[PDB]
């Protein structure tokens, strides 16, 4: 999965295990900013995986 920094305005990637449907906090590698992230890669119903 990938997330965008509110400050760097740039994308950064992490494993899908780093976030769940309940959400999880993350940290920027470029400015140390922090915010809550959420999953969408498998949030849909009847998902095959
Ligand atoms: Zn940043």
């Amino acid at each position: 999965m990938i997330l965008t920094c509110p400050e760097c305005a740039s994308r950064y990637f992490v494993d899908d295990s780093k976030v769940g449907p309940d959400g999880r906090v993350v940290r920027c590698a470029s400015c140390g900013n922090r915010w809550t992230a959420f999953k969408d890669e498998a949030e849909l119903e009847l998902v095959p995986r």
